[PDB]
């Protein structure tokens, strides 16, 4: 089973950071910032094997290149950036047109990352499940620098996500 997850979100988010420490399960704080590709890897979800493929975005044009092919999204703001989270919503008011405009529905995971900045927190928690409540997306809290195993629980709720 083939299950493509598409990472959007404003550049500087995490969403590489995020990406590198579910296929390595290391933190890698400086990641070329306008890399974009598609990464392979073969898990396991619900006792069943997947092919994922994460496709980590850096931006704009032709967005069909996610939104026709991917099977779930995640979107990724950082807590310590209002201006992120701001960013956060466009995606999510662009996968609301698209399936509008198609018929496509696939699910979304609203990210709020870099949970270890807390501290420095610009957006509650509360905000970030208003904003998954205006779109009707999942929402979770997030650290690339943290442990792997709520990392990995994000990625797998997404192949979840796709396959119901
Ligand atoms: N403190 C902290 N910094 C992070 C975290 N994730 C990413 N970063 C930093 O945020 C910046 C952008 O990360 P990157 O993965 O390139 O984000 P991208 O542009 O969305 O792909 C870099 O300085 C990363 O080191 C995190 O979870 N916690
Ligand atoms: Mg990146
Ligand atoms: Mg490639």
């Amino acid at each position: 089973l083939e299950v493509n997850l598409a990472i959007l979100g404003r550049r500087g988010a995490g969403k590489s950071a995020l990406t590198v420490k579910f296929l390595t399960k290391r933190f890698i704080s400086e990641y070329d910032p306008n890399l974009e590709d598609t990464y392979s890897s073969e898990e396991t979800v619900d006792h069943q094997p997947v092919h994922l493929r994460v496709m980590d975005t850096a931006d704009p044009r032709n967005c069909e290149r996610y939104l026709n092919w991917a099977h779930a999204f995640l979107v990724v703001y950082s807590v310590d950036s209002r201006q992120s989270f701001d960013s956060s919503s466009s995606y999510l008011e662009l996968l609301a047109l698209h399936a509008k405009e198609t018929q496509r529905s696939i699910p979304a995971l609203l990210l709020g990352n870099k949970l270890d900045m807390a501290q420095y927190r610009q957006v509650t928690k509360a905000e970030g499940v208003a904003l998954a409540g205006r779109f009707g997306c999942l929402f979770f809290e997030v650290s690339a620098c943290l442990d792997f195993e709520h990392v990995q629980h994000v990625f797998h709720e997404a192949v979840r996500e796709a396959r119901r």
